[PDB]
Formats: C-alpha cells, sequence, structure tokens
C-alpha cells in the first residue's frame, strides 16, 4: 500500500543501525503514524501475497481468550510455533490480557465485554481502551506484546480505532498485524451497528531486519494495486461468534508472495 | 509553538462536534502525531504565559509516587483540586502506577527504576515502557490517566521517548504534558549520562472544549517566540532526588497568558 511501502523506504533512508535482542541487527527509526481509511477498502499489502487464513484465525484465536497454540494448529496455522513452550503455551499474551485481565484482588476483567458495551451505551466515552501491556504479568509471557495498547473512537456514525505497536518488524508483522485489526473493526463495528472508520497505526521502535533487505528492495520495486474489499457473509450473535467461514474477500490481486526467515 | 498551534487549527478544521461526559461539548479528532527535537529548545509553550512552577511540582510529584494532593497544596499548586476526595486523594493514579504497580501475585513493579536500568544496561531494548493504564484498578481513579503510556528509544547516544495520550484537552492539558514530558526526558538522560533526543506526542481524543474556542483563536492570533532553554543546575545521585531548585529556566518570553475554565 502507499503508505506501508512509504514506510518501508523512510526505515531504509533514515533507519540507525542497532543491535537487537536477536542477535541479527536492524535499521529503524522511532515514532511513526499511519492512516487507514477503511472506507476505502480493506488494507491488506497487494505488494505481496499475504495470507489471510493465517491472519483471520490468530484474532480469532485472541477474542477467544486463547494462549495456547493447539487451537491454531487444529487450523494448521504456525505463526507462533517458535515461541510456545512444550505444552504449546505462550503465556498470558494477548488473548489472556483482552479477555481475563487479573486483578490484583484475583478477579479478572473482560476489556472486549466492557467495549462492546461502552461502544453500545457511551460511545462519545474517550476510554474505550484494551490494554494487553499488562505490567505484572509480562514475565511470563513468551514474547512481550508488540501491538500493546488499542483505541476505540466513534465519531458521525462510524468507528475508528487506533492502535500504539511498541515494535513492530516492518516486512513480516506489519502487513499481518494491520489487516488483524482492521478485520477487528469491522466486526465490532457490525456488532454495534456502526459504519467502519479510520484505522490509525502508530509505532514505537519501528524497524527493518538485515536479512530482510533483499525482499524488501525486491518488494519496493512493485506498484500498489488497488484494495480489496472485504465481505461477512454472517452476522453472529456476539463479537465471539465469528468463525473463518464468515470473512470473504474480494478483489484481492497481489503481487507475488515473498518468503524471509523470522528471527527468533 | 509551531507544532502546538498548528494541533490546535487541525482540530478547528476538522473536528467534529462530540457530546463528552462533562457535558461541556467538543471539537474532536482521532489520532495525532508531533515531534519536538528538544535540543532546539524546551518546548514550553509561549503564545500564552504557562505556570513552570506548577508543572515541575506535579512531576516530582508523580515520581515520588505520591497520589494525594497535599505535597502539591504545600507548594501552591492547585491543579488537582477538583477531583480529590474529601481527604486531597486521587486513587492509585499516575505516581502510584509509576512506582509501585501491582501485580496479580502480591509484588509491585517500580516502572521508573525499572526503565532507568533498562537505558543504562539494554538501551537497545524495545520493551522500554512505562504504563500508568492499569485496567485493573481504573475504577479507584478520581480520573483516569490522560497521558497513559510511554516508551523510551535510544540512538546515537541520544534519548527519545514517545507518548500516547489517549485523551488531550488541547487548549488546557497538553501545554502542561508536553512541557511535563521534556523535563522528564532531560531528567532522564542526565541520570543516564545520555543526549536529549526527542519527544514524539502522540494523540488518540485531541479536542479542543467549546468554551474554549474564543481563548483559542485569540492564541492562534500569536506569533509564536523563541524556545526557552533548560538548565539543570545539579545532577542528583537518582531521579527520585530532584527538587524544584534545580532546574532554570532562561530565555522565557511569552505573550499575555488567557484564562478558561477546566471542565470537570
Ligand atoms: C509464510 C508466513 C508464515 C510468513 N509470516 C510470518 O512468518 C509471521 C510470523 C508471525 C506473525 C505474528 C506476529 C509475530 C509474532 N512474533 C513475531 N516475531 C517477528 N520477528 N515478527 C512478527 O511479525 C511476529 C506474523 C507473520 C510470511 O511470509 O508472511
Ligand atoms: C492557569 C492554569 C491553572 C491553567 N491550567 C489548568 O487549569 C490545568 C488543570 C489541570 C491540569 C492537569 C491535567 C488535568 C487534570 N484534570 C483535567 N481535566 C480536564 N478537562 N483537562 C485537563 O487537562 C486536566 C493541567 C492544567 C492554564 O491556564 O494552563
Ligand atoms: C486528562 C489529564 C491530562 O494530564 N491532560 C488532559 O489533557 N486530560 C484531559 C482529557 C479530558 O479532557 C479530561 C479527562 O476526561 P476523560 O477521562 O477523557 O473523560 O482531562
Ligand atoms: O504481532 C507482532 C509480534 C512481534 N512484532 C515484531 C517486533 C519485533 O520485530 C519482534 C519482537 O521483539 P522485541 O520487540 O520483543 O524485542 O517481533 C511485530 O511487529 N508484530
Amino acid at each position: 500500500m502507499k503508505q506501508y511501502l512509504e514506510l518501508m523506504q523512510k526505515v531504509l533512508d533514515e533507519g540507525t543501525q542497532k543491535n537487537d535482542r536477536t542477535g541479527t541487527g536492524t535499521l529503524s527509526i522511532f515514532g511513526h503514524q499511519m492512516r487507514f481509511n477503511l472506507q476505502d477498502g480493506f488494507p491488506l499489502v497487494t505488494t505481496k501475497r499475504c495470507h489471510l487464513r493465517s491472519i483471520i484465525h490468530e484474532l480469532l484465536w485472541f477474542l477467544q481468550g486463547d494462549t495456547n497454540i493447539a487451537y491454531l494448529h487444529e487450523n494448521n496455522v504456525t505463526i507462533w510455533d517458535e515461541w510456545a513452550d512444550e505444552n504449546g503455551d505462550l503465556g498470558p499474551v494477548y488473548g489472556k490480557q483482552w479477555r481475563a485481565w487479573p486483578t490484583p484482588d484475583g478477579r479478572h476483567i473482560d476489556q472486549i465485554t466492557t467495549v462492546l458495551n461502552q461502544l453500545k451505551n457511551d460511545p462519545d466515552s474517550r476510554r474505550i481502551i484494551v490494554s494487553a501491556w499488562n505490567v505484572g504479568e509480562l514475565d511470563k509471557m513468551a514474547l512481550a506484546p508488540c501491538h500493546a495498547f488499542f483505541q476505540f473512537y466513534v465519531a458521525d456514525g462510524k468507528l475508528s480505532c487506533q492502535l500504539y505497536q511498541r515494535s513492530c518488524d516492518v516486512f513480516l508483522g506489519l502487513p499481518f498485524n494491520i489487516a488483524s485489526y482492521a478485520l477487528l473493526v469491522h466486526m465490532m463495528a457490525q456488532q454495534c451497528d456502526l459504519e467502519v472508520g479510520d484505522f490509525v497505526w502508530t509505532g514505537g521502535d519501528t524497524h527493518l531486519y538485515s536479512n530482510h533487505m533483499d525482499q524488501t528492495h525486491l518488494q519496493l520495486s512493485r506498484e500498489p494495486r488497488p484494495l480489496p474489499k472485504l465481505i461477512i457473509k454472517r452476522k453472529p450473535e456476539s463479537i465471539f461468534d465469528y468463525r473463518f467461514e464468515d470473512f470473504e474477500i474480494e478483489g484481492y490481486d497481489p503481487h507475488p508472495g515473498i518468503k524471509a526467515p523470522v528471527a527468533i
């Protein structure tokens, strides 16, 4: 997409070299904002075929409050394998914090239920937020949340959402993360009878790994194509009732996919 | 300052009338980002006179982990009077979360020292984060955190910081908020023998209250002046050791102040 490629180039022109926790190395910039009007189309990268089946199951996995890759495997999604333990657990990551944030006194907060109820009863609220950054449980996570904090907003009947991503692998993770939240917004909007607004992406340490330069240059040579459109074929009775079969992407004509090693 | 004024005119150019919690009504935009190169000078608003004294005391107060206004009163700062209960308490707000975020297994995390140790021992970490958004204690707070989440970043010997402010009163709070974090960045940098980099402000619900319109355009008709300089006269043994007197702002020649009612 225009802004994606735009950021991709910015990291190359401006990035500083950094030794990261993975002894790989990166080119990064700190602080960046991107804006996607969902009305213009679903923001699934077209300059490289992205596979939505993985994106959808992960999100659904999040919403169920699941942190074990078992489910992902049942649907043959392999993206979190390199992080799970011998039992397939990742710890209290995303899912756990979204659906059952543990209070100091032993009980749990269902942030999603809270958000749905806010959008329906108090959309003008400026506190419609979900946070995966649970300071007291970080040490228990296999990896600290990257898309860590997000807020919803309603205006003129449209639902917008801004995500704060503290760490971003521009080549591998970003195309994935963007489509994920765009999807969620579409689901929230349907469940709250609202139109989709903007998806604002804000990043902290935004980087490009050294061993991704070739595929990054290859990707920068391609012309972005018109964005697909998302169709939700069934309207579930709750935001926790969606299933893979309910989503159809239309008009998605991407450039060939690009293979690249992940930093572990 | 240029960035600040440009933000104001932006809310005015594309803000949407919104009703709000206080019943005052706002002109609101969602999603924004601006940068301040601290080396250019201290980002204290010059188009109106600001109370440096109050800003400093509030920050010192936060760093002490305090949440009762008595301290602010000892030093003639009344900016938190409206939300304090009969005993002067605001609940586990900013200070308490910064210095003692309670975990579900009985521990407390001092996020400030944590961050200090990270900048000294692992500055290239992408997890140097302080969060005030403790979803489990939100309901015990007088007011939910506005400047809710911030990240630090080190590049080429310079310390930068990005703040995510989920709700922003552009006329009244923003000037204070920007100066307050730029101050924090200087302190941290002094304690880590680093140079100051950029302060990146990112906003969620960024608004102008309906009853701030006149004063807003009045300010908008003024020319920014040169930015003041921040001078720290002492390097305390710890970041929790600073005193009001250690700070001296030089060259601050602002326009006349402008009074405006705070929505409670
Ligand atoms: C062929 C595909 C499997 C391949 N995609 C990926 O490798 C991948 C892996 C994990 C994630 C989830 C987010 C994530 C978790 N941990 C991570 N670690 C890194 N370095 N980057 C990430 O994005 C993530 C998204 C994408 C592709 O070619 O598109
Ligand atoms: C002369 C000054 C006293 C005046 N400033 C303020 O009144 C003010 C009050 C509280 C805060 C802290 C954040 C805050 C707490 N509660 C809030 N409530 C609202 N509506 N907005 C805010 O910014 C805050 C910052 C600024 C000025 O002219 O600058
Ligand atoms: C909160 C505190 C601060 O440091 N700066 C501010 O700008 N804000 C403002 C935002 C909003 O106008 C009010 C908080 O109310 P709400 O929780 O957003 O309903 O204080
Ligand atoms: O869904 C994800 C998960 C991780 N990251 C990337 C950010 C970093 O490249 C790496 C995480 O490493 P740390 O930031 O924790 O060091 O994974 C993403 O962009 N998206």
